[PDB]
């Protein structure tokens, strides 16, 4: 039931499975990019090693794509940032996600709904290559200034594609 997304990085592949009853919107404007080919050209422009990749904003050289407008906040749902986890990054309004993503490396709590915290909206999980998302974490980065924990060399999705049913 619950759609299949295909990541073909320049570092391997990762295959997404997108919770559509507890994140229907989030999963319906993922797939919007997905099938529109935003994604493809993408890079993981940010990691923290052992934690956190975040992709889906900007290309090989840099230039942020225009998303689409932003999307109602699901991380009420339950679902926390737990290892493994597929969750849509925003800016300081709860309601900001647009295209960005990112995938947990470890649990991380404190990107988790709370009574004081309006979190990061789970929307799915990775089924195949997490080693794949471990290593790509692990990448060298610059280390210091405005491309702080950005890669050395760029890690480009090459394609994104949903799969068949």
């Amino acid at each position: 039931g619950d759609p299949h997304v295909l990541l073909t990085t320049s570092a391997g592949n990762i295959e997404l499975e997108l919770d559509s009853q507890k994140a229907p919107v989030s999963v319906q404007n993922f797939l919007d990019y997905v099938n529109n080919g935003f994604y493809n050209n993408t890079t993981f422009h940010s990691v923290i090693p052992g934690y956190m990749i975040q992709g889906g904003g900007y290309t090989e050289d840099m230039q942020q794509k225009q998303p689409n407008p932003p999307i109602k906040n699901e991380a009420d749902n339950g679902l926390r940032n737990t290892r493994g986890t597929i969750a849509m990054m925003r800016t300081e309004d709860k309601d900001s996600a647009t295209s960005q993503f990112f995938i947990n490396v470890a649990d991380n709590a404190y990107a988790d709904h709370g009574q004081t915290r309006y979190g990061f909206a789970v929307f799915g999980k990775v089924v195949k290559g997490m080693d794949v998302a471990d290593k790509i974490s692990q990448v060298p980065t610059h280390d210091v200034g405005p491309y702080q924990s950005v890669p050395s060399k760029p890690v480009v999705i090459l394609s994104a594609t949903v799969l068949p049913g």
